[PDB]
């Protein structure tokens, strides 16, 4: 029940502050975290999800979300990591800071909108992870579909043609498998 | 290349159907048909000997997970790995029939499966104008069904979404070996 100058709207009100600061990175990720809760209770959808899932669709992906916001403020920083206005840092750590620093390198050169990242950001928190369940699903994929067609739009309003739109929407799309891949190999080393 | 060319070389290029340690002996009878399609794939024997390893590194269990999926899209509840056999594994299990039933619900076309193996392949490490050549192709067959510009958008992402999960797939496995 949204349109997409709406959709981007309601996401950047809902934008999570630059905080400022290993032990360092995780008092940082706990206080990103809460932020980050409450940023997710602020998408358009998500509140409307039950508690047992709501939580499901945080914990499987908490750490992607950590990594995009990351990739995001380094962006205008080349060779850099800034975690915080106040912790800039450079090359299991070293290997995820490459690919870190690999996909921020590649957003640059995308030249990524704010706007058609804080769709992303969603995207990420709502695709990865009885009658609830099978109904939840189907809302969630209803809310992914809202969000390609709002990130189509602000492409279209961006003045791409037809065949530039498709290939830059796959272009994102196929960054968040990596994405993941960066979250997981993390996962990993923090176990 | 064109659109229509794209699809007849990506199904020209499909590797046959082969029949723990059952599955372990499986799955590297069916790497090297996989090396093979690998080649077939088109830009891929373009690339150096490196990047070709690299790629086949990283996607082998992403490729061969995809396929098992294709395999049991009409066997609901069960896993098709090779004719003589439908059946932290019980959860790798569970998290690829979920993929089977999504593929299902979204009636994949065949003529996708073979876009999406390559993008799998050539994603997972003139690598984006191939990658921009097969998302073409994927949003040619799209219009060429007759689905709206809305629509087509729809299935685009929905379906490069479920390559996340993929991964997801594929690192946890991975793990466990
Ligand atoms: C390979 C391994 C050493 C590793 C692990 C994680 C990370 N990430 C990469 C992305 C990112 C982004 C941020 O904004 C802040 C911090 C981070 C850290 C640096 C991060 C995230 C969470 C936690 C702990 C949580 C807990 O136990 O409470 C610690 C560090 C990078 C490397
Ligand atoms: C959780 C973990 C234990 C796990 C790992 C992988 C898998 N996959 C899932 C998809 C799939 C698809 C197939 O067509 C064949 C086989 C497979 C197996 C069953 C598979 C793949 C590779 C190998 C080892 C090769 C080696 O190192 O020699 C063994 C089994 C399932 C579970």
């Amino acid at each position: 029940s949204l349109t997409a100058d709406q959709m981007v709207s309601a996401l950047l009100d809902a934008e999570p502050p630059i905080l400022y600061s290993m032990g360092l990175l995780t008092n940082l990720a706990d206080r990103e975290l809460v932020h980050m809760i409450n940023w997710a209770k602020r998408v358009p959808g998500f509140v409307d999800l039950t508690l047992h899932d709501q939580v499901h669709l945080l914990e499987s992906a908490w750490l992607e979300i950590l990594m995009i916001g990351l990739v995001w403020r380094s962006m205008e920083h080349p060779g850099k990591l800034l975690f915080a206005p106040n912790l800039l840092l450079d090359r299991g750590m070293v290997e995820i800071f490459d690919m870190l620093l690999a996909t921020s390198s590649r957003f640059r050169m995308m030249n990524l909108q704010g706007e058609e990242f804080v769709c992303l950001k969603s995207i990420i928190l709502l695709n990865s992870g009885t009658l609830k369940s099978l109904e939840e699903k189907d809302h969630i994929h209803r809310v992914l579909d809202k969000i390609t067609d709002t990130l189509i739009h602000l492409m279209a309003k961006a003045g791409l043609t037809l065949q530039q739109q498709h290939q830059r929407l796959a272009q994102l799309l196929l960054i968040l498998s990596h994405i993941r891949h960066m979250s997981n190999k993390g996962m990993e080393h923090l176990y």
